[PDB]
């Protein structure tokens, strides 16, 4: 018996920020007066942009008011504009406290789609930059031993490049400066750049804009207390492809971008996805703690090692990541193998819910049981694990792989 998904319209995208979708402004080596600061930062990722147009809602958001969207990115230029006139650049900007900043900040079961698979594929890439240093993953005290640094190595080597592991650093980057916002201008519509830093593959550092947040008032008494937040983030992903993964999202049409392709040059719309959402304290904590997926998702694979190594009484590592009884490697290769535990780890990560506390349980104890009944030869835990099946994304993307680990 395979599980049964819910039927209903697709289900729609529901992240914190842009995954396959983003689009980054980018600086390389970056050296102006100020280099390290998240808003001079955007200024000058600002700058290396000359494609603006006249914004226009190209995908209206179904249940939001689309002039407030429209008039808060026009207002963010604006005070980009302004910060351009005044001799010294501010250290942050705190937005002024408009009409459509007031109204945007707060002042049903879904099919499984497919985008939410090719989000995941994309997770598993290897991008061209590399997004951690070398002595990244770890916390340890003491210096390591042999065999520990050997393996951590081998493994940054395979996931320090891989796309994953920027929505690592963009989501760390991202929840340290909103949460530090959130108790150092408690009052204020601060203006928070959407960055992240990567180092191509010929050593040089990069800082890279994806958009903007602006956050409502965050007198955060408690962990679960949320703040408000609008997101603003560049895409060149046309959102009249896919309207039903935008559901929750005004699109906008803002500029115009010439591009390297394999036709040659062509010149491509640039989007911005506008939504408004939140966060709080324990979540922003939480996604500052990002980076233990890279650690868990190590941890896995030193598990599949040392019970290799206590079978051939020897260090199974170079072995291991080399390739050498095993006769192949399913996924393709071991990188593979690597990058798609840490993609599972970063998904289940930056779509954590409940949904997904539930089935991540119950369909624990029902493989089991399949296992043990496959190797040697009900009707209430199903229930408690298609409970879980009502409109997550990640969660309906997980029970249509349950089902092939069920039909093999
Ligand atoms: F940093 C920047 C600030 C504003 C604009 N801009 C574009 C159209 N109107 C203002 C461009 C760059």
């Amino acid at each position: 018996r395979p599980l049964r998904l819910p039927d209903g319209p697709p289900c729609s995208q529901r992240s914190k920020f842009l995954l396959m979708d983003a689009l980054k402004l980018s600086i390389e080596d970056p050296s102006h007066e100020g280099e390290g600061i998240p808003l001079y930062d955007a200024i000058k990722c600002m700058r290396t942009f000359f494609g603006w147009k006249e914004p226009n809602v190209v995908k209206p958001h179904e249940k939001g008011i689309n002039p407030n969207y429209l008039l808060s990115w026009k207002q963010v230029l604006a005070e980009l504009q302004d910060i351009e006139n005044e001799e010294k650049i501010p250290r942050t900007k705190n937005m002024k406290k408009t009409s459509q900043l007031k109204w945007a900040l707060g002042e049903e079961l879904r099919s499984l789609a497919s985008w939410i698979q090719n989000e995941f594929n994309k997770a598993c890439e290897l991008t061209d930059s590399s997004w951690i240093e070398l002595d990244e993953i770890g916390e340890d005290a003491a210096p390591i031993e042999h065999i520990a640094s050997m393996r951590r190595n081998y493994f940054t080597a395979e996931v320090s490049h891989c796309r994953a592991t920027e929505y690592i650093m963009k989501g760390v980057y991202i929840n340290t400066a909103l949460l530090n916002a959130s108790c150092a201008a408690m009052d204020d519509f601060q203006l928070i750049p959407m960055i992240s830093k990567c180092r191509t593959k010929e050593g040089r550092r990069k800082t890279n804009l994806y958009g903007f947040i602006i956050k409502g008032r965050s007198h955060l008494r408690n962990d679960t207390d949320v703040v408000n937040f609008v997101s603003m983030e560049f895409s060149l992903t046309d959102p009249r492809l896919e309207p039903h993964k935008w559901e929750k999202y005004c699109v906008l049409e803002v500029g115009d971008m010439l591009l390297r392709s394999a036709i040659g040059h062509v010149s491509r719309p640039m989007f911005l996805y506008v939504r408004t959402n939140g966060t709080s304290k324990i979540k922003m904590k939480w996604g500052m703690e990002m980076r233990r997926c890279l650690l868990q998702s190590l941890q896995q694979i030193e598990s599949m090692i040392e019970a290799e190594s206590s079978v051939k009484e020897k260090d199974m590592t170079k072995e291991f990541f080399e390739n050498k009884s095993p006769k192949g490697v399913e996924e393709g290769s071991i990188g593979k193998v690597c990058r798609t535990l840490l993609a599972k780890s970063v998904f289940n990560s930056l779509y954590a819910s409940p949904q997904l506390e539930g089935f991540s349980a119950e369909s624990r104890k029902l493989l089991l049981i399949v296992q043990a009944l496959r190797d040697n030869l009900l009707g209430g835990l199903y229930e408690a694990i298609e409970e879980c099946l009502i409109n997550d994304p990640w969660v309906l993307l997980n029970a249509s792989w349950f089902n092939s680990f069920l039909t093999h």
